[PDB]
């Protein structure tokens, strides 16, 4: 990346999850992105809060995200 | 792993795709479980053809899998 961790403190979740896709180039579940975008923060996803419902609904608003229908597995003994 | 490529080409796709979450230990997008899938018995996910609806089922079937509510992102100039 060409980011330092103060430079991603200072971008809106989804300019993070803009450049984490660039690199990624994969499609990513909400809840990982919300992970991998924390983790660069070094917070907790917990203390992202309020920016959650923001993040959710900034990728409903920008052109540049798709919704894909493509089905989110797992294992039930991680739930 | 514990599998060569051709254990995992004996192997019902829902067989291989339970032992990359247990790897990988992250929800995936049950298209990218098909390209991880994929490239493990080095075919073109293409060539799974008539095993995809056998796995789509399989993984609803079976107990041990989640479709989780998680919504799946990703870039609109990917598609
Ligand atoms: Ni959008
Ligand atoms: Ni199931």
């Amino acid at each position: 990346k060409q980011y330092s961790q103060e430079e991603l403190k200072e971008m809106a979740l989804v300019e993070i999850a803009h450049e984490l896709f660039e690199e990624h180039k994969k499609p990513v579940p909400f809840q990982e992105l919300l992970n991998e975008i924390a983790s660069l923060l070094g917070v907790k996803k917990e203390e992202l809060g309020d920016r959650i419902a923001q993040f959710y609904t900034d990728l409903n608003i920008d052109g540049r995200f798709l919704a894909l229908s493509d089905q989110t597995w797992g294992l039930r003994s991680w739930y």
